[PDB]
C-alpha cells in the first residue's frame, strides 16, 4: 500500500524542481560576482536511514542532526569548491572553480520511480549503506544493478560508503566483506561518519576526481 | 480517502526510464541519424496527448480512454528540410495530465527541446488552464523562452466544441505561439503541428 504523494509532499518536491531550474538556467547563461568553471552534479542513493542526507549536510555545512528527518522524495545541496587535477606529484594542476550540485534521494521504495528520474542529471553516484545495518549492505548489489540499468552512461562512476563508522558498538558489517564487494566491482570504498566528518570529504573528492578525470578523456 | 501507488504503476514507470536510459546511451555511442530531437506533450488529463502522438507515429486511434501512468514516450525517424534533408530521430515524451503525477512529469520538462501543449476544444476548463501550463513551462524548461506549439484537439467533435477558434487564436497570439486545431481520431493537422514544432527547434539550434 505505497501511498501517493500528499499535496504537501508535492509542494516540497515542486520547490526542489523550481530551485534546480533556476540553477540550471544560471548555468545555461554561460554560468560555467561568484561564478565557476563547471557545474558538476552527482547523486546520493542507498536504503532509507543509512545517512545520505546527513553525509551531504556534514560535507556542505560541517553540522549534524541526531533527529531522523526522512527525505521527501528528492532534494539537493550545493558547494563551491576548488578542484586540482592530479599528476606525477600529487594535486599539481591549476585550481578550477567547481559548483557542486549534490542530489539527495529518498531511499524508501515509495519514491523509487521519482528518484530514478534524476539519474539522468547525475555525472557520478555516491552509494551508501549503514555499517550497523546488514540488510542495507546486502542491498548494495541491487543498487549497483539499478545504477547500471538506469545511469545515462555505461560504466557510471560510483564511490561506495559504509557510513556511521562512529557507532562502533553497533557495527555488524564486516570490513572484509565490504572491501571484497567494492573490489569485485572496481569502485572506491570509504568508511565514513556523518556525525564527525571522517572520510566524508575524501569520499566526495574521490568521486569528483573520477568525474573530472573522465571528462578530460575527451 | 487514502489512495496508493501500485507496484504495477511503478514498474511501468521504471520500464520507461530504463528505455530512456538505453536510448540516451545509444545516442552516446556515435548515434543512424544526425540529431536526437526531444519534445514533450503536456496539458490537462483527457485532452488527447497520448492519442495525438499515436496518430502521428502509427496512423491509428483508439476510442477507449487509457490514462497515462505518469510518463511514456514514442519514437519516430523522420526527414527534416529547412538533399536539404536531415535524418532526425524524434523522442516524443508523453506526460500524464493528472495532478498526482505533477512532480514526476515536471522532472522531464528539462529533457525537452520544445513542447506540444494541448487543450480540448470540447472542454473549456482545459483551455482556461493553458495559461498555467505555460507558466510551468517557463519556470521549469531548459530555456527561458521555450518553443511551444499549442493544439486545440478533438476538432472532429464539432457539435461539442465549446472553445471558439477566435478566442484560441487570440490567446496564442498574446504569447506568440503557433496554434493548430487538431484531431487525433482522423489525423487533421497532427503532422503539421509537430513539424511546426520541429522547425522551431531546428531553426533555433542553427542560430549557433
Ligand atoms: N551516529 C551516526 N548517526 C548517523 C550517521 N548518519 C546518519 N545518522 C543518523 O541516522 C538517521 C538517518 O540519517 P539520514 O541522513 O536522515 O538518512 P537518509 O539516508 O537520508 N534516509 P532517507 O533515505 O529516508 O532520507 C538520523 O537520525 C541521523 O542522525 C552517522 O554517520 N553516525
Ligand atoms: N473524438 C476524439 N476523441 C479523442 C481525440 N483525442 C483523444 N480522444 C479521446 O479522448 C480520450 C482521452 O484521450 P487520451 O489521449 O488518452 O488523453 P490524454 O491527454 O493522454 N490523457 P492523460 O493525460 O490522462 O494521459 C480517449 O478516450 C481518446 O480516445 C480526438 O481528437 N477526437
Ligand atoms: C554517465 C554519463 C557520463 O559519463 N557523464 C555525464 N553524466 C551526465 C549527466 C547529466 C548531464 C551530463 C552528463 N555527463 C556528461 C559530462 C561528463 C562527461 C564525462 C565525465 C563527466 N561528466
Ligand atoms: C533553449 C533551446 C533548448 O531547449 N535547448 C535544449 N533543450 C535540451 C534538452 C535536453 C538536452 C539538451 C537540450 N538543449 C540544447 C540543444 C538544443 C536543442 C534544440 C534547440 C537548441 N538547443
Ligand atoms: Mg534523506
Ligand atoms: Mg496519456
Amino acid at each position: 500500500h505505497m501511498s501517493f504523494l500528499t499535496e504537501e509532499e508535492q509542494e516540497a518536491i515542486m520547490k526542489v524542481l523550481q530551485r534546480d531550474a533556476a540553477l540550471k538556467r544560471a548555468e545555461e547563461e554561460r554560468g560555467s560576482d561568484g561564478d565557476y568553471d563547471y557545474l558538476i552534479k552527482f547523486l546520493a542513493l542507498g536504503d532509507s536511514g543509512v545517512g545520505k542526507t546527513s553525509v551531504l549536510y556534514q560535507y556542505t555545512d560541517g553540522k549534524f542532526n541526531s533527529k531522523f528527518i526522512t527525505t521527501v522524495g528528492i532534494d539537493f545541496r550545493e558547494k563551491r569548491v576548488v578542484y586540482r587535477a592530479s599528476g606525477p606529484d600529487g594535486a599539481t594542476g591549476r585550481g578550477q572553480r567547481i559548483h557542486l550540485q549534490l542530489w539527495d534521494t529518498a531511499g524508501l521504495e515509495r519514491f523509487r520511480s521519482l528518484t530514478t528520474a534524476f539519474f539522468r542529471d547525475a555525472m557520478g553516484f555516491l552509494l551508501l549503506f549503514d555499517l550497523t545495518n546488514e540488510q542495507s549492505f546486502l542491498n548494495v548489489r541491487n543498487w549497483i544493478s539499478q545504477l547500471q540499468m538506469h545511469a545515462y552512461c555505461e560504466n557510471p562512476d560510483i564511490v561506495l560508503c559504509g557510513n556511521k563508522s562512529d557507532l562502533e558498538d553497533q557495527r555488524v558489517v564486516k570490513e572484509e566483506e565490504a572491501i571484497a564487494l567494492a573490489e569485485k566491482y572496481g569502485i572506491p570504498y570509504f568508511e565514513t561518519s556523518a556525525a564527525n566528518g571522517t572520510n566524508i570529504s575524501q569520499a566526495i573528492e574521490m568521486l569528483l576526481d573520477l568525474i573530472m578525470k573522465r571528462m578530460e578523456r575527451s
